[PDB]
């Protein structure tokens, strides 16, 4: 068996989080231009996200949308000791 984290998707580190419930102006217009419905969504909101090393937030999130610019569904996850 390989080591398992996330139940779905690979680990993330997202430069940035947000609450679903708490999202700044750029980031809800962000979302509407890529045509996210806000009242959907769960959880954390992240911003310029990676598949894994990370400096930042290690989250697992349901969905990505453009190379990671956008990732909803998101929520912190440890991996290390």
């Amino acid at each position: 068996t390989p080591p398992k984290s996330c139940s779905s998707g690979p680990v993330y580190c997202c430069n940035k989080t947000e609450d679903s419930k708490h999202l700044d102006k750029g980031t809800t217009a962000l979302l509407g231009l890529l045509n996210i419905k806000i009242g959907d969504l769960k959880d954390l909101v992240g911003l310029n996200c990676s598949p894994l090393s990370c400096s930042a937030q290690t989250v697992c999130c349901t969905n990505t949308y453009q190379h990671g610019l956008v990732n909803v569904g998101c929520t912190p996850i440890n991996i290390g000791l």
